[PDB]
């Protein structure tokens, strides 16, 4: 069967209650990669989306590439964000999703300290291109980012990547909802227990 | 719709008169990031070039990852670079090429100067990680580079980088022309006229 | 009758375990040449080689070149990673692998005491170059490291060289293994009482 | 039909005159790498050589693996050896065969000069592994020499690696060129006119 899993990152936003609303109208269930100092400050989004049967997973705390990676802190920003996720949702999630994907940034090493900390990785096999649209005309914009990921759309399982931060990105989705959905997709969370390798580098370990 | 864009990088230099050839032959337009003093060096290689049907843009002078992002000169050192190339082609490119890409170098800072300039910022979805490859013979290391770009074009544009300045990646880009164009590409150069961005900031004002 | 010795260096390391069973698995004998620091903080990976059958050589303490070439410490580091290697599995090995080989760094002096300590040297005559393939997907890096090695065995003896602290280095062993067993190669260890001189200075006392 | 063109390192020495002995009596041509103090010390040596119609090329001033490629000195030392053969033999050879191999040591950068100077480089196809048998029985070890030649002849073109510096070696070579005789092949010197590639890069301008 043919399983779509929406993600969507940098989150949560003031675009996220509209796309929670979205989304459960549809009955569709998403995934949230959440930056530490969203999560800080929309705790009501955060227990909302984990309430409505979406998978709640971390994004880091500093979104910054130099600290993530050539410092080598990305493990540890991923438990900072893990611990105030928990904070909310009492429970502690293990699956990461790398601030400007895993490569090259993720290297031999920080997949070890990943994997010795008990984290998956997921990158995703669409890029929605949903910031090339940006503060532009919002309806024309989520168009194309909708005929960007249909068009894109042709393996057993996908793993979309959006953002809903973006007002155009949210947008986007009512039309990807249902556009996926005749190509016989259907749109699943996450589920820890039922991880599968979707990362750049092909490491199976995460 | 699928349009593969070829990008070599600091060059010219001695391979670039047989990949200029190689590009010809099979009437396939490409993308060149000068450093500036390779363009004083070989100023009738950046001509030719340009009276092919490709396109000429920027790549420093220094290519100093400290003096270009620390120190702030990238614009600076772009401008530098594009009235040199404007003295031998007459047009005034608007297209840079970061050294070591712009993710983390080019700051925010930097890049509202470079918007500011007018001027524009290009990375790549592909990196054939052709320079690497300069410990075996050079028809072998041709065939690997050669087959990590053919394996991740995908997306209906696909930026490629490479560097014309070493022998085993001028060597791949037969084996390359051909499989891309299997896969449906079409090799056109970059048109000013017609930008899209393509960066690893998500900034689309560059 | 053709041999294939797989060396692996700079180990033990955290891939060592999976390496040596995917070894015990295709019946297959190898060498590992140790570095100090890993003797150390790994010992049972060090008994389980000797255990299962592979050589156990030296790789010195710092694999710092100039304390082991300029100052002239190699000797001192091949002993002192001899002491810990024994106090593990209670034999004393004579062959050491030269950090970075011995060219040029094992000059007549080294290798005139290297003579007089009773130490044989090995080098190499095949480079996986297994350790620059960390920049890509770790499947299609084993996959190229497989196809430097196996087009490059020629010779009824080839000793290849490789890292077993390296994820795609591990990952390449198994189609190295068939290809090689295909080519008509067995894989022996390292025998002492065996021992044919194998370095860059065609010094036949090593 | 089969060719094999004979090589002999390092020399002239003092085996090299029974060397051209047994090769005149067995009218066959050979070619010769000479180091430029064995070409101060046996002028005559080197005379005869060209004079009895074998190529006469270059191995270097120092063989220091360090001078030639790592400081690139290389083509300074071959110019340098040029030029004290030319005193002698009154042609300027193009010819260079490199010690210790091309591989890894002429490096991208070396290659270019080589090419810019005019020369030519030369490896083998077949090593004839003599210097393991040094300081030893010289019948034993030319047997197994002479052997060493014989399986790994195969190719239509062979270049077999030599060293007439040294007794086993010398000793080798009316067995093998018996073996090769009968093979079909024939043995021609090395002719400037008539070159082709036989280097580990596989740089086909060399
Ligand atoms: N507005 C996008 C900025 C970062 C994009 C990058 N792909 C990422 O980290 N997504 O979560
Ligand atoms: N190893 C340093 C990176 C150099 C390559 C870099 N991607 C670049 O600027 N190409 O033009
Ligand atoms: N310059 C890289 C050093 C790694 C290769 C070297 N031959 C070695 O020490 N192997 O153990
Ligand atoms: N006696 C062997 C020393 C040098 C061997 C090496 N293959 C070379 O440079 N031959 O010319
Ligand atoms: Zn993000
Ligand atoms: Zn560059
Ligand atoms: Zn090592
Ligand atoms: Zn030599």
């Amino acid at each position: 069967r043919k399983v779509a899993y929406l993600t969507f990152d940098d989150g949560p936003g003031k675009y996220t209650a509209e796309l929670l609303n979205t989304l459960k109208q549809h009955d569709a269930k998403a995934t949230f990669f959440l930056i530490g100092a969203n999560v800080k400050e929309f705790p009501d989004l955060v227990k909302r989306e984990n309430a409505e049967g979406h998978y709640v997973g971390m994004h880091s705390m500093t979104h910054n590439f130099a600290k993530l990676y050539k410092n080598g802190e990305y493990v540890n920003e991923m438990k900072e964000d893990q611990g105030l996720i928990a904070n909310i949702i009492g429970k502690s999630p293990k699956l990461t999703r790398p601030p400007y994907g895993s490569m090259p940034g993720l290297n031999e090493g920080l997949r070890n300290k990943v994997v010795e900390g008990g984290f998956k990785v997921w990158d995703w096999t669409i890029d929605s291109l949903d910031w090339r649209y940006n503060k532009m005309p919002v309806d024309a914009a989520a168009a194309q980012i909708a005929q960007n990921v249909l068009t894109n759309a042709t393996k057993p399982q996908e793993v979309i990547l959006m953002h809903d931060i973006h007002p155009q990105s949210v947008a986007a989705v009512p039309a990807i909802l249902k556009g996926l959905k005749e190509k016989g997709y259907e749109f699943e969370a996450y589920h820890e227990e039922s991880h599968f390798p979707v990362n750049f580098w092909h490491d199976n370990r995460m």
